[PDB]
């Protein structure tokens, strides 16, 4: 199992969710965060005197997936979320020791396997 | 140490927090998130030492369950190091 | 890469952000959350991807900026990351 955390532009969210559902990746959660991506900074920011137009609203998606679905999930997000401009975001694939579905007590693979 | 990330229903949050406290699990953070239509959920993030992983997971499984689809999930993630900001040292 | 997750006091955020931009990280996100241990106390959660050579000094920069010496200062978690992709280019690493 892996926990996928993706940071994408708000204007790309709907395309991303549609692509994920199309890939059988249903269960997930999301929230708004402020972020700064790319490895760019304004001179004033690096000087520490300012931190204005450095942060922008992004959407953070958290998706638990079984091993077989890691590749399809990453590919769906990469295709849908890219604009080609700095600030597109990132995808972290995190190792997971255990997963539990609260309703059924199902664990690990069974807990993140597509309910359809 | 491990990092527990749990998604639960807002209506069950008080009960979950009460169970965690009864289990001696005190330090944690939480926030509202949108889950799965999208429905509001609460995401809890709890860093625990190894002996507290099980008690924490169980506290949440028992307090958060309603029996209806959408009760949530619990992830246990490996943590390489954890630092206590107050001391400037690992924990 | 490693994922640094820091929970800090809101009144220390400006200082921590300054330390992060001056340290140089390959991206960060942050948001307001509620801390506990009822009554919830505001905290700011920052998530920063940092590669191995620079994890220790980046953690030290955050520690120095965020510390007050009083209970409630927060914690910093360093998590392993299996893979990381840059969306702009699609590349892994």
């Amino acid at each position: 199992m892996k926990l996928i955390v993706a940071i994408v532009r708000p204007e790309k969210l709907n395309e991303v969710l549609k692509a994920l559902f199309q890939a059988e990746v249903r269960g997930l959660t999301l929230s708004r965060v402020q972020g700064h991506g790319g490895e760019t900074e304004r001179v004033e920011t690096y000087r520490g005197t300012t931190v204005k137009m450095e942060l922008h609203e992004k959407v953070r998606l958290e998706i638990g997936v079984s091993e077989p679905f890691v590749k399809p999930t990453v590919e769906a997000i990469l295709k849908a979320a890219r604009t080609g401009e700095v600030g597109d975001g990132k995808i972290f694939v995190l190792p997971v020791e255990k997963v539990y579905r609260i309703r059924t007590g199902e664990e690990d693979e069974a807990a993140v396997t597509p309910v359809q």
